């Protein structure tokens, strides 16, 4: 979740 977040960000 952390990097999906992140990612998207
Ligand atoms: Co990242």
């Amino acid at each position: 979740l952390a990097e999906a977040l992140h990612m998207a960000l």
